[PDB]
């Protein structure tokens, strides 16, 4: 058996197509089992409606999943990723970087 902690990944982009829109991201990477939580925040509460979620893996041990939605941010609010795993005694949150 094996199991890997995930690295998890919060940034921003907008698609080349139409740069008014922008695209708010959790690259959750390397995680085994496959078992997973993930969820994006503002203010602390669930953004229900998250549009993509792409899962795949590498080796049999390795998953990968971009998990993604449209959003318009603003300085009044806190983006965040949220993450349960088996090797995370703890929700992991991690807070969206604006540099990124």
């Amino acid at each position: 058996m094996i199991q890997r902690t995930p690295k998890i990944q919060v940034y921003s982009r907008h698609p080349a197509e139409n740069g008014k829109s922008n695209f708010l991201n959790c690259y959750v990477s390397g995680f085994h089992p496959s078992d997973i939580e993930v969820d994006l925040l503002k203010n602390g509460e669930r953004i229900e409606k998250v549009e993509h979620s792409d899962l795949s893996f590498s080796k049999d041990w390795s998953f990968y999943l971009l998990y993604y939605t449209e959003f318009t941010p603003t300085e009044k609010h806190e983006y965040a990723c949220r993450v349960n795993h088996v090797t995370l005694s703890q929700p992991k949150i991690v807070k969206w970087d604006r540099d990124m």
